[PDB]
């Protein structure tokens, strides 16, 4: 094609993210009259999300996914998106990004400093905790060997609830769980399904601890080469795909617990009051580390009403 473009992702071929990227790819090809074709590179083939963001910056990858929280790698205050229990729901995540001074500035920095244009935002689920033993209460976390992604906020979740974290790439998790090298992991229900972690985890606890969004990002190096009519095709397709993406997640959260029960998983509902209480020293550490910019981001986000 005139523009042979590439979209990389950690998510695999059975995932919601991939299904929505397929919708995006198909719409772009159709509405560009074949000028643009987007090929998908799932399952971390190109590296992880940190690697893929560098490739968008350099212009060697055209599209990728990232959470708003992942930008904590560059702007420490952006950890606010994934401080456990701070963002209440997806309504709040949307307004945090687009309707706060903090979020608007973050979007501008991503363009100026990181070489990426934000096309759309979707919901990617609320993270839960799977394990090889029941989590009936916060006590059951103590010493649990909990795999985390290589992200500070997930590491802190694990630390502050009393678990023993092991960071590792998404691609390595299934084997770690299968072999009981670790005792558990944490991800939204849709990922537990997509990765088939239910095959190798007997328990699932509704910890509801971190809310993931998902940004459709394009390399500025690529986006600047597309004539404006094709920029609009791409932008409009990303917005349409994001709405679909969100719906996939919302619908799964309604019935995936029954799916997991049919696969033999035992579901628990630990009291979350101690889980929330356990994060209070972490929020204080965040404020100490990130200073006024972090205090401000927190205040801006805490001000958002969660009801539509
Ligand atoms: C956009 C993206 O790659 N998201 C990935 C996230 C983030 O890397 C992590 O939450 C830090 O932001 O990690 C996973 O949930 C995980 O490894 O368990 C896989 C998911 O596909």
């Amino acid at each position: 094609a005139d523009y042979d473009l590439k979209f990389g992702m950690n998510a695999g071929t059975s995932s919601n993210e991939y299904k929505a990227a397929e919708m995006f790819a198909k719409e772009v090809k159709e509405k560009s009259q074949g000028k643009i074709e987007i090929s998908l590179y799932p399952s971390s083939q190109l590296g992880d999300d940190r690697a893929m963001l560098k490739q968008l910056k350099d212009g060697s990858l055209d599209f990728t996914f990232a959470e708003s929280a992942r930008f904590q790698l560059f702007y420490p205050e952006a950890a606010v998106f994934a401080l456990p229990y701070v963002i209440s729901n997806y309504n709040v995540a949307q307004k945090a990004l687009f309707d706060t001074e903090f979020g608007k500035d973050l979007i501008k920095k991503m363009d100026k400093d990181l070489g990426v244009t934000l096309l759309s935002q979707a919901y990617n689920g609320t993270r839960q905790t799977t394990s090889n033993r029941a989590i009936n209460s916060i006590a059951d976390m103590k010493g649990l060997k909990l795999r985390v992604p290589d992200a500070a906020t997930n590491l802190a979740y694990a630390k502050y609830v009393g678990a023993s974290p092991t960071p590792m790439a998404f691609s390595e998790v299934y084997l770690a769980l299968q072999t009981n090298a670790v005792d558990g992991q944490e991800n939204p229900l849709a990922a537990v399904q997509a990765q088939k972690f239910y095959e190798v985890q007997k328990f699932l606890a509704m910890t509801n601890h971190i809310l993931n969004d998902q940004l459709y990002l394009v390399s500025n190096e690529t986006y600047k080469e597309l004539p404006e009519d094709l920029q609009k095709v791409v932008k409009d397709a990303a917005e349409n795909a994001a709405k679909y993406h969100t719906k996939l997640f919302v619908d799964g959260e309604k019935d995936l617990v029954t799916f997991f029960e049919k696969q033999g998983v035992k579901i628990t509902h630990p009291d979350l009051v101690p889980f929330k209480e356990s994060m209070k020293p972490y929020y204080a550490e965040f404020v100490k580390q990130t200073g006024q910019k972090g205090e401000s981001a927190l205040k801006q986000i805490e001000a958002i009403n969660p009801h539509h």
